[PDB]
């Protein structure tokens, strides 16, 4: 067909450019198609309004979606294959004013998961991070907004840690990609298999490592914490702007600070900044007023260099190509446990940690921005500085 | 054709007078016709009682309603075109003791939606408003009664922030304006497309900005907060007499307070006041004693220029033409976060917010009455403070 | 049948090596079986993928699990006896991506039933325990999670109170031990001999002490309570984490509040906590804030020491050797009854009880931990939320 011919090419072009998502959107007069690359959407094509139905058909067919239904959202999955390329897609259709909208999400593979040496950790923090994950039990929290690289990190860790002498059990919503040598369980709300329900079962499963996909309940916060106290390694995900507030979040979710204190081994706060395109990279001579505001001594200010991409055909005008990770790693020690009990605020916990040598998201992004890995713009945007 | 001539004229006059609604009311010995202008009903004309059924007939033909049925309400939509007039009309017929009443609403378009610079924000509030909508994720609430300008503000915001690198998704009941650049979806009961069912689907649609037209049920209030939590920007409308009560209401609706404190960027409480007609505008010497019980200081009573419109042909005698918005903008910071958890009252929150810089509705009203934008009574009639 | 033979061989080999746990894990092309020996998982054997369901059915029948239910976790206990192979198995089935995973833990072979003086009650709590179980009649509830030591405690009580001048009748699912001096009846669902059917018969068997293995009906709860009212002593097992919630549990099962208030002598809640290896004990300097937060008085904090096992040859790798029980004893008085009728919450009731001097599991666990019986972390794990 011609609609079949379009879906093949847009998926192929997405796989070739490492696009995260494909948006097929009807509008007043046309159909716009967009690709998400490096977290940001780009224009790809524009179709005649009549093209919409046939295209939606091709997509819905791939995922076993009902062509008859156009009044309700639908959800499908397809293992898509075209000679060279092989990728799973999650298809989503949504009724819109101008007709159904389709979104195709290209899922990653276990192949794609990095080793912990290739995460982007600075030299000093890397050795601390290597240490905290090597502990035999406790709970290690990874926090940040969606698209922060949190899953990539958690599985990077599990890739180094889940050896055959251990049981590695995972609760996930959904399971994105299957990992060899660990046990994975998928949340099933229709059946009633919730995060809290599966976690309770894990305790009956002789676990060694438990991966909690996401902590939203009080209930899962307690069980995840109880697994930790029981003597297991717990890797879980929380949604917090900061490392320290993960401590306060657990308190508000109802974990008493003495439980938190006896189980929390460390918190990692992750954000994902965009990487300056190499072809169109250009030095910008910077601004002493910022750098001043992130109290970089005025000895490290005129030594400092900053960079931006200019936009070229090789980055679609973006000035960016690929992404990089920035890290705020809070390691729990004997001065911090005491501050968790006694009830210090997140701000107070953080000043202690920083005074021990914790680098913040800002301070990390900046160190990477002074290498031209990313722009100062991107750093202040994803964090708050 | 005489009834056709009347309907033709009254829509023409409503159009030119910026009239929300036309009211055609059967009364004991006549028919009364009123225009709502600036939110206030206004006498337009009187018809002789035996002319009712001809006029209702014209109105029904326009919206394709049944003439035979006079015992049950009816509803229609017409795209009205006469001369240079192009308006969408919503038609309502309803049996009353003296016959059927008719209401025709004149609908606005996307072109009527202002730029955020033209929303009427005081300069100190406007800079904070801007910093609130420019955040990457979180939930921002716009509260107040119907006809307060909630939608105008919402889309004004989306005009500035729904840039083409982002997915901007809408759920609405109904979709009012057709907006370029964004994706809109309408609630559909008959198909089972709830607010909550739509919103659940949005989370598999790779969204950046989410707009929830109205939060009515407890489930929708939870999913929108969740979506904010995970890393999405959410703009939603709520009904509260006060900015602080939007916090409390989410609580009452079932949202975990730790989730509220975590996701909430801010609240905007809004009303509409009437502008002083400036063909009537006559300066009025303020009464200091009355301006003192109203919490204004001695400095503010100086530099106070009050006005009242002495009715004219252009303002229909009311002394007012046009409307203006008054604002109460709660910006969430850490102290408001700690008070949201720990279950402080709305009154407690409010006093925190003010101490931190928030102007109440009354205060923003008074401030603009001293600029002669509006009059004192309008401020007092639109604010219980 | 080939499946049945495999399961018998694995349990045989686990038994003989003294393996802790047996793991049957589906994989992508493979069903992998692992044994945990001396703390580590070792590879036992590999089964083809198409053998998975056959094996899972075998182990489900052994633990009385549902074969049909494949998308929820299940749990059962089994006593495996084939020849010299005699071992209590805890069975756990977990839904995973490649199918159901089954885990079987080999339980430490049950020790002989002790005197109530060796159950490990605190000195003060013990005097109350002794006083509750001396009562001539009424119902005494023993409650807690699976493997709490419930059955072990009830038979220890029966060891003391079941005297030859009394008839002591027992309804069990199933019968575990072989105690002299008493009469024991096992539930036969096949024959129609239910918990409730037996309990009505017991009232025609002239009893003195009745023991119900489990209350999981309304009718059983109602008959057991009725038996307590007429003037029989009833020891019964519930599965509630909190002692005070066990009262609410009976109300949910339909027992009239006034029959609960008149019959309930008290409720025992217990946990099993791992014990520190004596040959390996070290002193830990505890944190005053933590102790304070756990309700310890300033006098007690003064010379408080805590203990940990470092890992010793005697205790394998872990610093723990054997178990000990912690207790929470709710003794019903006149005030409690008044709360039950016109029912206050389990929270209020627990408050009242604590005000009358009732020790909590954590408080009980703490003091035992303060003596070196166990670690705080073991105590915190079994008392969380
Ligand atoms: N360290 C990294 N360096 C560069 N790119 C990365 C890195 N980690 C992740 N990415 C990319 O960014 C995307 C974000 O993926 P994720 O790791 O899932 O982030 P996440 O949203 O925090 O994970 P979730 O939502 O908890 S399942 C990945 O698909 C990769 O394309
Ligand atoms: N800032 C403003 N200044 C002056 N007039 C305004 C302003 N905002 C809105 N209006 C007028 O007031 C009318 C009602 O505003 P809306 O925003 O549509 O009402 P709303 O009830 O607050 O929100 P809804 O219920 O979702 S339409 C608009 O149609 C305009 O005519
Ligand atoms: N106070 C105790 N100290 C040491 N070990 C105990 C104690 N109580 C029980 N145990 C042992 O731990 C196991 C406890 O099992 P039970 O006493 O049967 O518990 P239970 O509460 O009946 O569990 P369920 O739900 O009936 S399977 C038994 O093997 C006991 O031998
Ligand atoms: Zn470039
Ligand atoms: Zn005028
Ligand atoms: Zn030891």
């Amino acid at each position: 067909s011609a609609a079949q011919k379009f879906v093949k090419q847009v998926i192929r072009e997405a796989f070739l450019q490492d696009a995260s998502d494909i948006h097929i959107e009807p509008r007043q007069n046309d159909v716009q198609v967009r690709l998400r690359i490096d977290g940001a959407l780009r224009p790809y094509s524009t179709l005649p309004k009549g093209a919409l139905n046939a295209v939606i058909s091709v997509v819905k067919i791939m995922g076993g979606l009902n062509i008859a239904e156009k009044r309700l959202p639908q959800d499908g999955r397809v293992r898509y294959r075209e000679g060279a390329i092989d990728v799973d897609l999650r298809l989503s259709t949504l009724p819109t004013v101008y007709g159904e909208k389709a979104v195709m999400r290209l899922l990653k593979k276990a192949s794609d998961i990095p080793e912990i040496e290739d995460l982007g950790f600075a030299p000093g923090v890397f050795e601390r991070f290597k240490e905290v994950i090597s502990k035999p039990y406790g709970i290690f929290l990874i926090t940040g907004p969606t698209g922060s690289g949190k899953s990539f990190t958690t599985f990077s860790i599990l890739k180094r840690i889940a050896t055959p002498d251990k049981n590695t059990q995972t609760i996930e919503d959904p399971v994105e990609y299957e990992i060899p040598g660990i046990n994975q369980t998928q949340v099933n709300p229709q059946a009633g298999l919730t995060f809290a329900r599966a976690l309770r079962a894990f305790l009956r499963q002789d676990p060694d490592i438990i991966m909690v996909g996401e902590i939203r309940d009080s209930e899962t916060a307690k069980i995840a914490t109880e697994a930790a106290l029981t003597g297991h390694l717990v890797i879980a995900t929380l949604h917090t702007n900061d490392a320290a507030q993960a401590i306060t979040r657990l308190d508000e979710m109802g974990v008493e600070p003495f439980n938190i204190s006896a189980a929390l081994i460390g918190v990692l706060s992750q954000r994902l900044v965009r990487r300056v395109c190499e072809h169109c990279k250009v030095e910008v001579k910077p601004d002493p007023e910022t750098l001043r505001r992130l109290g970089l001594s005025e000895a490290e200010i005129q030594g400092a260099r900053l960079y931006k991409g200019m936009g070229c055909e090789r980055c679609g005008g973006t000035g960016y190509k690929g992404r990089y990770a920035i890290h705020e790693l809070l390691v729990v020690d004997d001065e911090i446990r005491h501050a968790i009990v006694a009830g210090k605020s997140a701000t107070e916990i953080k000043e202690i940690a920083r005074r021990k040598g914790m680098k913040t998201l800002r301070e990390d992004g900046l160190y990477k921005a002074l290498q031209g890995i990313t722009t100062l713009e991107e750093v202040l945007a994803r964090t708050i500085e």
